[PDB]
């Protein structure tokens, strides 16, 4: 059960990073 996926996913343009959002 992952918290990302694609890194439009999250908000702010923000990056998927180990199967959750994160920071480009």
């Amino acid at each position: 059960r992952p918290e990302c996926v694609l890194n439009s996913d999250c908000p702010s343009n923000q990056a998927c990073v180990n199967q959750k959002c994160r920071d480009p």
